[PDB]
């Protein structure tokens, strides 16, 4: 406060561990006096497909469809579909975007992948130039709050899954850094379903505590070295 | 000769460079006498979202929906939605699965992510235990055939994007090897929008040429070292 937060939330069940994490984030950020908005993608039936329906009116080139060029032209000419533009208005206003999701195949669920693909379009989130340190959402913070089915030990460099930082790369680097975000340290809640009824409260109460001082945090160095190195 | 190939194809435009790559694969593998099937996800309006619509029977826990528990039970009972079981039959029959797509945010387009999320369910593609070298699709081969906006140089260890292998990890390892596939070396067709008409022709031809001998190939060692070094 005075800060705005967008929580993009991708879980089907409000009673889930993910739902609890989204709800404590709203509760704690609302208590601090921050402005809070939640894009509840499943409840919204959010469209994940990148298709020519994302441009309204008439196309730059209706013989050969190029999603990147069409949506770039459409963002410049204010003719993107209203579900996209609604989400761009949220992100444009936000000082922090928190993604809350269960890890699906070492990445985001498809409905959230579709939000990244369709809302983070050229002209809005990035351009030539304006990417990585210079991306168009520069100034803004982003944070992945991810839950996993695999344990922390599975997610080490010599573990069956590799270090968590390895799967973070396309999300933190290739997507958030790329668009300009400073990335806060991910919040990774390992294997909640196998944890006890408390312990899970440890993790929820722990995210609420972290959120108390989120605006004091320095963003990680979003480097190949941070992700893979020594 | 006597092999079955599934191509899971994710591009909106038949006239695109991805479209040319898919078509050359069909032409060359058809020429060789292989059995070929293509799942053209956008033309199928393939559903990417993981929702409770994917199970048609009585849920195990209708009070608190857990997509992974409900779909595992649905797969064992034969009560998954038919679009999913349609794709599982194609995968079960295939000896090789080629994924043909443009790189979206260092990953697959969300329509293809939802193919992975919904088709590769517990019981069918993996079980716990029954993953990585014990995954249920053991015996099968997979190959990612990717196109990029970024040049090969941008995709090297000291380029901006980092090495191309780094973005392959959640797909090759976290998804395909997790399900028991052996993974053939990726086909990466760099920056075809930047390339001349000639260089594009050569990249289509280079893919066709590689497919002539694809059944002679051995898979990669799908480890942390192969992807990251050290
Ligand atoms: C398609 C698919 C792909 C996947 N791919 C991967 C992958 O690549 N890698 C991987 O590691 N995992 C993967 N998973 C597993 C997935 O990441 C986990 O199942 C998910 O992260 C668990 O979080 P949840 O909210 O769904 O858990 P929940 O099951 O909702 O949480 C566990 C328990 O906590 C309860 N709970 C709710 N709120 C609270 C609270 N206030 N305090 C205490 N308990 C609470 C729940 O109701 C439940 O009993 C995959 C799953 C699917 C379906
Ligand atoms: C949401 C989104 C996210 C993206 N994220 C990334 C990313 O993370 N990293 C990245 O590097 N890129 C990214 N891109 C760029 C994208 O990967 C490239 O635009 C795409 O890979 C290029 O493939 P295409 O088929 O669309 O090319 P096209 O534009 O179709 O192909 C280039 C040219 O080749 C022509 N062609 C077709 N067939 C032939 C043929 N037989 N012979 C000669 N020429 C032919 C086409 O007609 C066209 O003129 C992103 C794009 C979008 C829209
Ligand atoms: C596809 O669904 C799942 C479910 C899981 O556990 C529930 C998984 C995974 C995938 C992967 C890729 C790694 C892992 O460690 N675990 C535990
Ligand atoms: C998000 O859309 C795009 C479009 C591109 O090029 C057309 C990109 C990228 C993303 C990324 C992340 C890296 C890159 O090198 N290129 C060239
Ligand atoms: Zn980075
Ligand atoms: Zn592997």
């Amino acid at each position: 406060a005075g800060k705005k937060v967008l929580i993009v939330y991708a879980h089907q069940e409000p009673k889930s561990f993910n739902g609890s994490l989204k709800n404590v984030a709203v509760d704690e950020l609302s208590r601090q006096g921050c402005t809070v908005t939640v894009s509840d993608l499943y409840a919204m039936n959010f469209e994940p497909r990148a298709t020519d329906k994302d441009i309204t009116g008439t196309l730059s080139n209706p013989e050969v469809f190029n999603y990147g060029v069409e949506t770039h032209e459409a963002y410049k000419q204010r003719s993107l579909a209203s579900d996209i533009t609604d989400e761009q208005k949220k992100v444009r206003e936000a000082d922090l975007v928190i993604f809350q999701f269960p890890l699906y195949w070492f990445s985001v669920p498809a409905i959230l992948k579709g939000w990244m693909d369709r809302v983070l379009c050229q002209g809005f989130a990035f351009d030539i130039p304006g990417f990585y340190d210079s991306g168009l959402l520069q100034g803004k913070l982003a944070l992945l709050s991810v839950t996993t089915g695999g344990t922390a030990e599975m997610y080490t460099k010599t573990g069956v899954n590799g270090d968590s930082r390895y799967f973070l790369w396309p999300l933190q680097h290739g997507t958030l850094h790329f668009c300009g975000f400073k990335v806060l340290a991910p919040q990774i809640s390992f294997a909640p379903e196998i944890a006890s009824e408390e312990e899970r409260k440890g993790m929820v109460a722990a995210w609420s505590q972290r959120l108390q001082t989120i605006w004091k945090e320095e963003p990680i160095p979003c480097t190949a070295h941070w992700h893979f190195g020594q």
